[PDB]
This record gives C-alpha cells, structure tokens and sequence, in this order.
C-alpha cells in the first residue's frame, strides 16, 4: 500500500487548518478524493493534474480529526482488477470507493446548462454565507472561504480558484448543505460519482485573470431535480450527508440577576429560605464593597474562624463573589488562631483560599484588608479581637460582622461607636441574628467638596462635572454629584457613568428620588449621618438611605404546576435531561383534541433521544419542532370516550391532537394502561404482515425477536391467521415467556438472537426449504443470515433501520427464488395517503374483536420516572410495552369528562400568534437572532425598524425563510425618533395585528434615548394589548452610560404607572438568554446578565 | 419527453427532470449493471422495483439498502416460479 | 500486489495436473483459496498452516485453464481496511472475497455432530466415487482422487490426507 503523510507543520499541508468543523480541524473529504486521485495518477505514470479520472461509490466512513501538530498517515491501496481503492488513517477504514480512467472524459460528463439565479431575495455575499455557515457548526477560514458569491436557494453561485484542489472541492460541498432547509451540522456520507476533468479545468482557468480567478471565481451549479453539483472541470452526483453529532459545548447557560433597592438598615430577610437569605446579605455586602473601593482590579479579604465547624466558613463563597466580577480578583484567606490549619486547608477544597496562622488575640492577621469577616465579634468579652481587626484593614476598609441581633443592640453598636467604626449597612439574618457592615466615618466638614446639579434642564451638566473631576484632583477635593427628583436618569446607570469618568474616585452619587426633601447639604441631619459614610453610592427611597444591589435568581430548573405540558430531551447525550415543559395553549378539520392518561415509549423516542437516530429522518417538520416524543396514547376523547390512537409524535403530553382516521374506541374489558400497548405495534404488525407481505394460512414466518413489541404483536396476530411460526429470543426468561403465552408454540421453533444460530435451526426445521415471510429487526450478518432462511417465492419484511441508513450491500442473489424485499415505514403510512390509513385500522380493528390483538405485558411509570423509563427500556430487561402513566384511570373504565389537573414542568412563555411584535434596530445581528427565536416561540406578525432598510444577503434570507414559514414580515424604514414618527410606526403596527411586544435594540452598531422615551408614551395609548416593553443593551463613552440610565428609569416609571418594563443589560448567546429571560415571570424593571461562555 | 436511451445512464436525468425528483412508482427493468443501479434512482417514494433480468441476480451483485428508506420493494420476476 | 508464480514443470506445483476439468486443466478453486491463505499468514509475519483464517464471500469469476508447460503467475492484493482480496492471472480478475483471522477460531465453527451414515444401499468405493464422477466430466488423476470412501446418498464419507 502507499503510505501519505501530511503534517500541518508544513507550509504545504498547513491550509487544511482551515477546514474546521464544530471547533475542531476535519481532513476534509475532499482531501481524501485529492488523495486518491493523486497517487492513482502517480502509479499510471502521469501527473494527477495531467490525468482525468471518475470516482465512483465514494464512502466516507468515519471522520478524521487533526490537532495542531497533526501528524497523520494515510494508507492507501487499489485493486488492479475491480479498481476498489480504500484509504486507512489509524488502522481503520476511513474513506473506499472505486476509480478508473476514463476512454473519453468529455463523454463521461452531463450536458448540463446553467440556471437563472433565484431573484426571490437578496443574493448572499461571501461574509453572507458564512454567517450562514457558522451558525450550523462550520467554522471555515482561509482559503476553505471560498463561496465568493450564492443567490438565495444556492442553486447558483461562484467559487474563488487558489490553485488547490481540495479548497475548491469542498466548496463545492458547502454550497451543497446551503440549500439544506434544516439549519444543522452535516457531513458528508457518500458521493455516486465525481467526475474530475482537468484539461477543461484550466482551459476555463485561462479566461480569467490570476484576479479574477480570486475576486470573481468560477460558476458553481446546484441541480436538484438530478442531484448534480457542477463546477468547471468536477461534476459531483448523488451526494448523501448526514447529521453529525455537535460536542458538548463547554457554554454554561447564562444567569439573571434583578436589580432592587436595598435600605442601608433593613430589617426584611432578602429571601424566604433563611439559608439563602444569608447568601444574599453577604451577596449584598461584598457588592458595597467593590463599589466603594475605586478603580481596585484586586480584592483582599479575610475569614475569622475561631471556634467553627471548617466546613460551614465563608470564604468560598466571598471569593466566588468577588471573582464573579469582571476584571476582578480575590485574595481571601482564613485566619486560625486554634492551629489547626491541616484540618481547614482541606475543607476549603479546590478553591483557592489560602490560608494563615496567626492568633487574632494581641496581633493583626494581616495588612491592608479590604474587608474583614467574622461572627460574634463583638460579642467576645474582649475587644481584643476587634481591635486586631481594625489594625488589619485599610483606613477605607470594611468590617463585615454577623452578630446576634439581641447582644448586637444593647452592647454592640456602642462597641463600634466606641472604636470610631458606624454601622453603614443592617441586613437581618432572620430574628436574633444580623449582618453588619462598618466602617471608619469621614468628617465633611474639614475635607473641601463642592456640588454639581446634575438636572436634565441644564443639558450641559456633564461638562460641568468632567470640569470638576480634573480640577478635583488638583484642589484635592471631592466632588458631590446631586440628581434630586429627575426623571431619564436611573441611579444603576448613572452611578456607573460617573465611576468610568477621569477622577471618578473622587465622587458621590447623591441620589433623591422624591422631590419634596431638604435641599443638599452636609450639614442637614438628614443628608449628614449618611454622607459620613462615604459611600459612592447613596439612593433615598421613602426615607430611607440604600443602594442597588443585584441579586442571583434561583430558578435554574424551578418547576411551577401547569397545565399542559410535554416532555423534552434537552440535551441528547443525557438521559436525566428528560423533563416536562410548559406548553403553548391552543388558539378543526379531522382533528381532535384528547387527554393524555397512557403514553407509551417506543424504540424510536429512545433513538431520538440518545441521539443514534439522527432529527432529518423524523416524518415531516418535526426536525423544526420541540414536541416530538410520543408516538401513541391511550386517553379521553373531546366528549370523554375512552380512545386509543397512533400519532406521529406529540403523544407524550398531558394533551395531544390525534387523527380521527387512526383511532379506536377502547374496549371494555381493557384498561387505558392495557389499550395503550395497541395501535402501533398492531398497526406495524398488519401492514407488515398483511398488507405488504399477504400472508396466508398454513404458510411459514420468521418473526425475529419474538418477546419484543412488535414481535408478541407479530406472534399472536401470524399465529391466528394460522401460520407456522419460527422465533428468535434473547435471553432464557425471555424463552420461557414466549413459551408460556403462546397457542402451539413448539420450542423447536425458539432459537437465538444474540446470534446466527437460529439459521441453522430453521434450515433445519424447515429441511432446507426455509420460510414465506421474514419480520426482521435484525441488522448485519444476522441480516444475512435471516436472508438465507427465506424459502422460494418467499417475502422479507424489514422493519430495522441500520442497513438501510448505512446502505449495506445485499446479494441480489435471493431475488432469483422469485422473493420480495420490503422496506417497511409506518412513518410513511401516516405521512402518506388517506386510504392506506383507513386500511390498517380497519385490519387493526376487526382484529381486536377475532381475539388476534391481545394488550401487551406493561411496565408503567409515573410522570416523575420518565427517566427511568427510558433508561429501563435501552437496556432491553424488559418484555412488552413501556408505559408512562400520565393520569390514574377513573374508576368503571366507562365514559367520563376528565377532572382537571396539574403537572410540574418547567415553565414557559410562548408569543401570542395574533399579536405583533416590533423590533426597533430589528435588522441589526442582534435584531434577527431576537427576531427568529420570536417566531419559533408563535410570533407570526413582526415589524422591523431599519433606516437603511435591507442590506445584507443574510437579513433577505431570514426575512424569506420567516416568509415562508408564513411570518408577516414588515419593514418599517420611517424616522422613529421623532414623536410623530413613533406615533405613526405603533398605530400602523397596531392595525397590521395588536401589539403584544416592543423591544428597542441600542446593541446594534440621544436618539437612542428618544425613540424609547416616544414609544414609551404613545404605546400607553395605542397598545392596549401589550404584554412586553423591552430595552436591550451593554454596560459603559459617556453618553453611552447615559443612555443606559435613560432607560433604566423609562422601564421603572412604566412599571409605577401599571405598565410592562425590562431593561437587559450584559450569535448562539441570544438564544440562551432569552430562554432563560421568559423561562417564568420576570417582573423586575431591571436585569444583569452574566455570560459563561 | 418520455422517451430515453437504453445504451447509456442518461435515462435517470431525463426521467428525474420530468418527475421533478419525484421518480416513478414503478420500474420494470430488464437491464443490468450501471444502467440497473441508476433504474434504482429513478424508484420514487412508496415505489416497486420490479425486476425481469437474470445478471445481477446471477452474479449475485450488491444491492444498496438505502433505497428501502423510501418504504420501496425489490421484486424478483420468474415467470417459469408460476408454472411450477 | 504480491506475485505468486506456479510451474506444473517444477516439483511443488506438478500435482495440479490432477484437477483435470473436462481435458484440460483448471487452476482449483481451492488452490486460490490456498494462495489467498498462504501469503494472508506470510505478510501478517506466521507461517500458513499455524494461522488460522475465515474467509467471506468468496467469488470465482472465471476458470483458470493452465497447459503442461503452466508456468502461470497469479497476482493478490489486500485491503487492511476490510479484509478483502483480489487474485487476478493473466491481467484478469480471477476471484475475490474477504479474509479475516478470527477472535476464536473454535467460536466460529459450528456444533456439529457427525452424521449416521445411509444404509439405503451399499457405499462406494474410490473406484465407484470416480468413475461416477468421470462420467459427469470430472477427470481427476493423482492425489485429486482423494475421496477414499461414501455412503450411497454422499453424506457421509472419507478423503485421504497427503499434507495438501
Ligand atoms: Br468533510
Ligand atoms: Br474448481
């Protein structure tokens, strides 16, 4: 064999790094097609770009990954007598196919025409397509961007030439997955023929220029009737790609935090759970402290724990908070006095909290501390710990304190009074106990300040205070910054606006929300006690002094009881992902809605959900949709009757909507839990057996695991029309079963499944004449084995999957017996016609009554154990049916309208479909991502706000494919700053569909501020059915921060006037975060977001 | 329109083209090889493959199962399994 | 590919003048399955008969007629990926077919037990065996009569051994 090494070391391999796929380098299968070209042009004497050739059957067995050093071997080998190649990697097959010279290159080619480009929409520039691209997992670079130019559908465009064959190949590929509808991951599989000539190559190269060749490219063709890719000199037919699995993307989901006013002294736990109360009060404190500590990048603090448990400290949670603020770290340690440091390093665990030995007692624990923790301090009967303490931090320092609230007033305060330490903050810890926060006062009257407005009626106060900060440093003075009962200005936004300033160290933020209050001024009782805390920060609400603080959300998974849910596989690898989900309420024809009490797991649920079967193959638009699990039910019709039916999917719910075609009426005498085990194995079973097979009475089958669903189903049903039946088990219990069950069930004709040696018993039994019909589920050589079992004019009846999707090879020597090989799709039964449904039930029916249909055997489980059902059915222990029992059947089993209930499933906000929702800088990245996740959560009527209108390739193509999907797309180009024009923009709007949501956009890249403060007023009068008033945006330019507080305060006042108000502040992220934003309710008027990726 | 050539694969484009990628519900197929393998293309959803030659049946060529995705059958025709 | 050269002139390869087909000679079918064997163990570095093999779906595309002179060279190739292999004589595929070296040789026979031989009628001697078969066309010479004994209905019987 020839042995091809390429390493990207080297410049001449060093391109194929170019070629990355979801995050990792692929040899392209293009590379491999260069490969097998070349050495094959080698070994015939020629030169590879001087010798034409046509592959054929090319398969692309397994993927083949490189590092950055990537040393590979390839081993490659041709037959002289087939022309079979095959290309080996890792001692493994990687790519086969056939390859021959051809007599006439030009005759093997199609006589093929180019296309008029699609006009439908905008065509997609370069950056367009791999926009595109990147979306679905392709991360392309270098000379792999090739797509210079694609129409709309890609069925015509230009590839770019770089002298590199395997570049250009593979573009070709990309344009391929283009036209793909399904915006996922896939890889090739298999390409029929590729036709490479490379005389016409570059012949059709010479007319144009080394430029051209690069800037405009060569014509790219995308037939679909034919399945043809056509470029110059290669001609691609039949190319096959499949899903491919995407890696567990190390993104952790974002988090919400809601901003809120927190008193300096407040007496109300910060949560119900006294635990997390706790968390949140020292949450709150570090928050004070940063915020008082300058422009600090890094972060001291220490963790008193004389006389405690190692395990119940701090301290990691302090670090965690501290380094959970960006461009911020921690030095937190834990100081003994009681030596045992070997004891408490290991508690701290793989944090990294150092920690220290000293006695707290006579001595400091360390120098310039930013803050100092520890509980009953001034408890203690000497201040001798206190006082370390004090020595220990700097002058600014803090102290955070938790002491018992009882000793805390009667000694405690005085203690720190008496050491020249105020009480800046008072967080209860529930009754008894409280958290402290103190620090050293600043006398105002011997430090020199002065005042600045900071009204909205003098628009120049910026300057003013920008003037003040430089001349604060020289006059070493500090500058009180006073906004007193204005309006366009949060005190979150504007706080931060003043920190980012030059010489923002030396402000503070006075901040009054009511207008009728003593007038600034340091002498005021009022203002005086506070201000001598030198906080940057300082809000007045109700009479009372505090901050915005922001706190962490606790629903991750938070389950509210709904009423109607499904159940969803959140990631595929993971099976404990299973979990029920709100669904959307229902806003006809054949249709009826029922209720859910018995949905049983099929095989194909399981295979969906461990990812094996990939969503392409699912019957439909499924691949689109959430709701998928769920093939059949056993359940109450619309007016009560007890129904069984057979879906397509969106059986697993509390609710779903079945076919009146596919329905039966339960018997009496079944239970629902029994009923459930019918309509799909039994509707397999007669199409397999009756309709596509015809089998007859007296006649031989060979049903393939027999104490299977399908295969009990099988049995019974073959065994009435009085059919001889052989059988495979798997296992020793699952022979006796079948045994015990069954009318005349000769153990002669019981053989084994885990292997091929039921070949030789029905061989055996049948003395070589073998069997009619075969109902296989088997794969590969059992496969071939089951083949060889059938008899002359015999019928194999396949109902597995894998050779099929791996398109094994079958000796078509059986045919000469006069047999049928069937492909059996029940999926395509109900996709499909009418009448053949109509069919299946009838036989499925008239079976029940005949004794033929019998319920299976159940292992039921409860809405909760979902995952151990589905766990319980992989390992294939179990015999019959696996059912979920989603309601307890009424008593009598007879007709009976059902009592209402409740599910826990992670809720879930849905648009309203008859509403519409506008978008202001809806055109922008941002803006389309928001724009898509809409329409998948039911928003059918969207308006988009966009100056410069469509511009972008990309933007068309979300509008045609939201079009498609039958959105009604608007795109308003109209000035929305001005007041008539958000008048107009919201009426217009109005009338296309009520108005159910505004979002504003300041992400895209004042009159940010004005278009928000118009369309906050006159959708007060317009949109009455408005539900959202959004404002996205960044945290910090100072205008920026400006416009940020702007609407901070717009989103607040419209939540005090009885209105919708959220302001977000921090492209696969977008879709991750408004998950979460509507996973519940979320009513506050201002969120943080904090990214994990 | 209808009409195609026996000597080569064109058939497939020209059969492919008029039924806009739908294919034929049914084939009867008395050629062999590559002209067989491409009569395999032309099967439709739902389709019955419906074969009267004897090569690939003799020479036991493979059969690429991926065709029995479009819920399709393969039939072996010997008239003379009718007689006896 | 491997080149393997036979001679009916040279002492080694003069017994295939035995599997005479109708008057002229025919490379056996076996003796490719032997050539596939023997250079399988060579170039997997064991010696053929300690090497135990399981071959798949092996094809015989055509005889090979061989003269007295017979100096013939059959050329073999392998796959590493797949196991599979292509003998082709003079510039001709000749036969096909897949060659793997099992996990347990022992695991992929199968259990079976010896059969009762016919009583139906007498068994054949390695006379009655071959003149039988002569007068179906098979002229078999030399160590190819190796069918010393069988019962009337052929199922049971005997075959020499004589290290080939
Ligand atoms: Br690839
Ligand atoms: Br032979």
């Amino acid at each position: 064999e020839t042995i091809v090494e390429v390493d990207l070391s080297k410049e001449d391999d060093a391109f194929l790094a170019g070629h990355t796929i979801d995050g990792r380098i692929l040899f392209p299968a293009t590379g491999y097609m260069t490969l097998a070209w070349q050495t094959f042009a080698k070994m015939q004497g020629s030169e590879f770009h001087k010798t034409p050739v046509v592959m054929e059957n090319l398969v692309f067995h397994r993927a083949t990954i490189l590092n950055k050093n990537a040393v590979v071997k390839f081993g490659i080998n041709f037959f002289d007598g087939t022309g079979a190649f095959e290309i080996c990697e890792s001692g493994s097959l990687a790519v086969s196919g056939k390859i021959t010279i051809p007599e006439s290159i030009d005759n093997e080619e199609l006589p093929l025409e180019e296309q008029t480009p699609s006009a439908v929409a905008k065509e997609l520039g370069t950056n367009d397509v791999y926009k595109e691209l990147r979306l679905r997992g392709y991360d392309y670079g270098g000379i792999f961007r090739g797509i210079v130019r694609s129409d709309t559908v890609a069925s015509t465009g230009k590839l770019q030439w770089v002298d590199n064959w395997i570049s250009f190949m593979d573009t070709m590929l990309q344009f391929s997955i283009l036209s793909k509808n399904l915006r996922e991951l896939y890889l090739p599989t298999r390409i029929e023929r590729a036709v490479i000539n490379p005389a016409k190559h570059f012949e059709l190269l010479s007319a144009l220029t080394k430029e051209e060749q690069v800037e405009t490219g060569l014509p790219v063709q995308w037939y679909s009737d034919i399945n043809v890719i056509k470029s110059a000199g290669v001609e691609l037919r039949g190319l096959k790609a499949n899903l491919a699995q995407r890696r567990p993307g190390t993104q952790a989901p974002p988090t919400l935090e809601r901003y809120q006013f927190v008193p300096n002294i407040n007496t109300t736990d910060l949560n119900e759970n006294s635990e997390k109360a706790r968390l949140h009060a020292l949450d709150v404190a570090i928050q004070v402290i940063i915020e008082n500590s300058s422009g600090a990048v890094k972060l001291k603090g220490v963790e008193l724990a004389n006389g405690r448990n190692p395990d119940v400290l701090v301290a990691n949670r302090l670090l965690q908070i501290i380094e959970g603020e960006p461009v911020l770290t921690g030095d937190v340690a834990v100081v003994t006095s009681n030596n045992n440091e070997e004891t408490i390093t290991a508690a701290l665990g793989d944090s990294g909290v150092r920690v220290v030995s000293k006695d707290v007692l006579k001595e400091p624990v360390e120098q310039n501390c930013h803050f100092v923790f520890g509980i009953d301090v001034l408890s203690r009967p000497d201040t001798k710990t206190l006082e370390n303490s004090i020595a220990s931090i700097r002058e600014n320092g803090f102290l955070i304190l938790e002491e018992t609230l009882p000793t805390y007033t009667k000694t405690g305060r005085a203690l720190l009074t008496k050491f020249g330490f105020v009480a800046v903050q008072e967080q209860s810890l529930g009754a008894t106990r409280v958290l402290v926060l103190a620090r050293k006062a600043v006398d105002l009257k011997t430090r020199k300040s002065v005042v600045v407005v900071a009204t909205e009626q003098n628009f120049n106060w910026v300057d003013d205070l920008k003037a003040a900060l430089a001349t604060a440093a020289t006059e070493e003075q500090y500058v009180y910054v006073v906004c007193q009962g204005e309006e366009l200005f949060g005190a979150v936004g504007l706080m931060t606006c003043i920190k980012n300033e030059n010489g923002g160290k030396l402000a503070r933020l006075v901040f009054v929300q009511d207008a009728k209050a003593e007038k600034f001024s340091l002498t005021s009782t009022l203002y005086r006690q506070q201000l001598e805390k030198d906080l940057i920060s300082n809000v007045l609400k109700n009479g009372a002094w505090g901050t915005f603080r922001h706190l962490k959300l606790e629903t991750q998974q938070a389950t509210l009881q709904v009423e109607h849910a499904y159940v969803n596989a959140l990631v595929k690898g993971d099976l404990a992902s299973l979990k029920w989900i709100e669904a959307a309420q229902a806003d006809d024809k054949n249709l009826e809605t029922c209720t859910v009490y018995y949905a049983p797991i099929n095989f194909r649920d399981v295979m969906l959900t461990s990812g094996k079967l990939a969503a392409d193959a699912l019957p439909g638009d499924l691949a689109e949709q959430d709701c998928v699990l769920g093939l059949e039910f056993a359940g109450r019709d619309t007016q009560g009757r007890r129904v069984m039916a057979m879906v397509p999917a969106k059986s697993l719910a509390t609710t779903c909507v079945a076919s009146k075609r596919m329905m039966w009426q339960i018997p009496e005498k079944w239970t629902m839990e029994e009923a459930s085990t019918v309509p799909c194995v039994y509707s397999t079973v007669y199409y397999a057996l009756v309709v596509r097979g015809q089998m007859k009475k007296g006649e031989k089958i060979l049903i393939h695991a027999g104490s299977g669903g399908v295969g009990q189903a099988a049995i019974s049903v073959a065994l009435a029309h009085g059919l001889t039946v052989f059988t495979t088990v798997g296992s020793k219990e699952k022979r006796e079963f079948l045994l015990k069950r069954f009318p005349k069930l000769q153990e002669r004709n019981i053989g084994n499944s885990r292997d091929t040696s039921f070949e030789q018993l029905v061989l055996r039994e049948t003395k070589g004449r073998g069997v009619d019909l075969v109902l296989n589920s088997l794969s590969e050589e059992k496969l071939q084995a089951s083949i060889r079992c059938l008899g002359l004019n015999g019928r194999f009846l396949e109902i597995g999957k894998f050779d099929l999707s791996n398109n094994s090879p079958l000796g078509m020597s059986v045919f000469l017996k006069n047999t049928s090989f069937h492909g059996i799709l029940l999926d395509s039964v109900m996709e499909g016609e009418e009448e053949m449904q109509n069919q299946v039930v009838s036989l499925v029916a008239e079976g029940i009554k005949t004794g033929a249909v019998v319920p299976l055997p159940t292992s039921v489980f409860n809405d909760q154990q979902v995952e151990q059902a589905f766990r319980f059915m992989a390992s294939g222990k179990h015999i019959g049916k696996v059912v979920i029992k989603v309601r307890d059947e009424e008593a009598g089993k007879k007709a009976l309208q059902p009592k209402p209930r409740l599910i826990n499933a992670i809720p879930r906000t849905y648009m309203h479909p008859e509403k519409s929702y506008i978008l202001v800088g809806g055109l922008g990245g941002f803006g389309l991502e928001l724009t898509n996740w809409l329409v998948t959560r039911g928003a059918r009527y969207i308006v988009l706000t966009s100056r410069s209108g469509v511009k972008t390739g990309y933007q068309g193509l979300m509008i045609r494919r939201w079009q498609e999907r039958g959105v009604k797309v608007v795109i308003d180009t109209s000035d929305v700053t001005t007041a008539a024009g958000a008048k107009k923009l919201l009426e217009n709007s109005n009338k296309l569909a009520l108005v159910g949501g505004i979002f504003n956009l300041a992400a895209v890249l004042d009159p940010k501020v004005t278009a928000t403060k118009y369309l906050d007023q006159f959708s007060r009068d317009i949109c009455t059915e408005l539900d959202y008033f959004i404002c996205f945006s960044s945290v910090s330019q100072t205008n920026y921060g400006l416009a940020n507080s702007a609407m901070e305060r717009i989103c607040e006042q419209r939540q005090v006037s009885g209105f919708p108000g959220t302001a977000i502040q921090w492209h696969p992220v977008v879709a991750s975060m408004l998950e979460v934003l509507f996973q519940g309710p979320h009513p506050a008027f201002l969120y943080k977001v904090v990214s994990h990726h």
